């Protein structure tokens, strides 16, 4: 395959990036979401897309496996962005990373112990706290940790507050905002730079709008 | 709440382990799978259920944040078992470990790299065949890996093969046999032995059968 192979995750990264996609002439033939297969031609016969968990994303594009990806900031700052190219801030899938922990809970005066998926972003953030803390490290439903004692905090992203709300928690910091990011793999933006100047142009101009 | 907390992951482990609670007097008075709700009291009010990722099973029962967990022997090979006990094999969710690639593709004459979710043990098991490998980390989709030239070889596990199949990719090495293991937090089995052991000793017997 010698076009370009796109990198997308389903749910949210996959439905606010579509809107992009179209107005750059380039569709799915069908919906991902209802089928095994996980790579997908388009309308252009120099696109397919490949859907994968929002946490390989990063490494499929650094690796060139995929030339291009849409890739959340919180997975980015994780991962760490220092072997690809992040181009466009393409303001979708729009949240916060935060702390958390159970409504009007006292912190234990101890080294906290932060549950999370997010243990880089943790530790950085804890570090311009002036803290050195200890992660525990969980792969999903962070919401859960505080209310069987797993931890004293949790970093997860936030929208609505819904879940924490929910769960009797609440946010503690507001760490930074996430939106999704245009990454690039560094070599795919040398040599196939002709296919992804008009793609990346179009979405400049309609996240403008 | 002072009795024992259970850990299980959606699917085929909550599908699988049911019976095993059912003939030990515990039962879910719902389907965890229809609810949002991660904590679940059950038919007995010393037992609680953990609904979580397979993947954090064995971070809960080493905090002690659940007493016991039903894991996948996949995955505490992988995490580590040496601050829990594991008790008895239940044999449910039975597969196993398998490297894999594209059928009749000849492996490059160099370092090897592989894409898996399964780093420790991918390691371990080519130590095992005199290779030092490289591994691409990666949370899902394994199939798709060495489709798009993302390492030379796969470790997943594989039950009938057809994911494989379905992929065109074959299965290379038997790594070893997997299958659901109950484990217990080493305080949790000194300090609520009383709750535990009838529990565990209907298991046993259940899986004598
Ligand atoms: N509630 C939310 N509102 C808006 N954007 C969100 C929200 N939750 C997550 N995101 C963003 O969307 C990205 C992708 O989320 P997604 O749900 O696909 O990932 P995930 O739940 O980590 O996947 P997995 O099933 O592998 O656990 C996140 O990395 C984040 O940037
Ligand atoms: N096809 C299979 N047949 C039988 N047992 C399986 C199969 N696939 C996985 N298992 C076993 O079941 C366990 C749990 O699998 P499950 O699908 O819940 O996890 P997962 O896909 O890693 O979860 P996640 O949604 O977080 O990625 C595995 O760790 C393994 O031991
Ligand atoms: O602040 P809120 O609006 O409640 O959203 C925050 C939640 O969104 C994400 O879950 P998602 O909706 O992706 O479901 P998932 O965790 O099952 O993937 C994330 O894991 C948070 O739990
Ligand atoms: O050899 P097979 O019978 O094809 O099964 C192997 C597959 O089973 C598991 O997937 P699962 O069914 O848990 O779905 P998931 O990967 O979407 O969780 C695993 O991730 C393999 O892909
Ligand atoms: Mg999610
Ligand atoms: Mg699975």
């Amino acid at each position: 395959f010698l076009g370009l192979t796109l990198a997308l995750s389903k749910g949210r990264i996959l439905e606010e990036t579509m809107p992009l996609l179209r107005a750059a002439g380039v569709e799915l033939l069908e919906d991902p979401e209802a089928s095994r297969k996980l790579i997908f031609p388009t309308s252009n016969p120099n696109v397919r897309v490949l859907i994968l968990r929002a946490s390989d994303v990063p490494t499929y594009v650094e690796h060139g496996a995929a030339d291009f990806g849409v890739a959340g900031k919180d997975v980015l700052l994780e991962h760490g962005a220092n072997h690809v190219y992040e181009l466009l801030d393409l303001k979708i899938a729009q949240c916060k990373l935060m702390t958390a922990g159970v409504k009007d809970a006292p912190l234990p005066n101890r080294r906290l112990r932060i549950a999370t998926k997010y243990v880089n972003v943790a530790r950085a953030y804890f570090a311009s706290q002036g803290q050195q803390v200890d992660v525990i490290k969980l792969y999903g439903s962070m919401e859960l940790a505080p209310l069987v004692g797993l931890g004293d905090l949790i970093v997860d992203v936030v929208d609505t507050g819904n879940t924490l709300r929910a769960n009797g928690l609440e946010a503690r910091d507001h760490i930074c905002d996430v939106s999704s990011r245009l990454i690039v793999n560094q070599v795919s933006y040398k040599r196939k730079f002709a296919l992804l100047e008009p793609i990346l142009d179009s979405f400049k101009n309609s996240i403008n709008s």
